[PDB]
């Protein structure tokens, strides 16, 4: 699985279209800038994306939050230090390394398989299933079907945390609120850590972007 992504919060909206002339010059290159509002059905954010020339940006904005963006990266490329620093001096932000909690690394497990289609309907990609935990170690895997099956037999835009944990606790007795998690991995599409987010395509979907700019609001 290729693309390892690591997010920084930043203390302040940025209009990239307003610097990037600047980034240009400074990397000899022209960088790709791709602008676009989302909607995520329960808000609405702008994501912006930028290309260098497998080194890629990806920025979340809201206005009506208090941590107004953060941005994400991947690729091993040297000139992503370029960009970090080049967006610090070119816009006096603050930016600083996120991790997730565990009940948020479960909410980017459902954000990563749930989504809403133009006639407002719930679908749900699912994968097989595992959570590795480290006490020394061990984890437990749920397979696409019985995930899918557990789900069913629920009502969802949480099965995650609404069907497949509750499932773990009534059908095994372990409770998974209770254990350290340390990832979830869903076969063939992503690894959730605490420190990053592992993908097998070169995107993260927006549904986990939304919820990783909300994990980072302040109270």
């Amino acid at each position: 699985m290729p693309y390892t992504w690591k997010f920084l919060g930043i203390s302040k909206q940025l209009s990239l279209e307003n610097g990037i002339a600047k980034l240009n010059q400074l990397l000899n290159l022209e960088v790709d800038l791709d602008i676009q509002t989302i909607r995520v059905p329960s808000d609405e954010y702008i994501r912006y994306e930028m290309r260098l020339d497998y080194s890629k940006f990806i920025f979340l904005g809201n206005s009506k939050m208090e941590v107004p963006m953060f941005l994400c990266y991947c690729g091993t490329d040297n000139r992503n230090e370029v960009v970090l620093q080049w967006l610090k001096a070119e816009y006096g932000v603050i930016m600083w390394p996120i991790k997730f909690e565990q009940k948020t690394m479960i909410k980017l497990a459902d954000a990563s398989i749930v989504h809403v289609t133009k006639e407002n309907i719930e679908q749900i990609t699912w994968f097989s299933s595992k959570l590795y935990f480290e006490p020394r170690q061990f984890s437990i895997e749920i397979p696409r079907e019985s995930c899918e099956g557990l789900a069913l037999g629920y009502g969802t835009m949480h099965p995650y945390n609404d069907a497949i944990v509750p499932y773990i606790y009534n059908e095994t007795g372990m409770a998974v609120e209770r254990l350290p998690l340390t990832s979830v991995i869903l076969a063939g599409h992503t690894k959730i850590m605490r420190e990053s987010i592992v993908t097998s395509t070169r995107s993260l979907r927006n549904r986990v972007l939304a919820v990783v700019l909300q994990s980072i609001q302040f109270t």
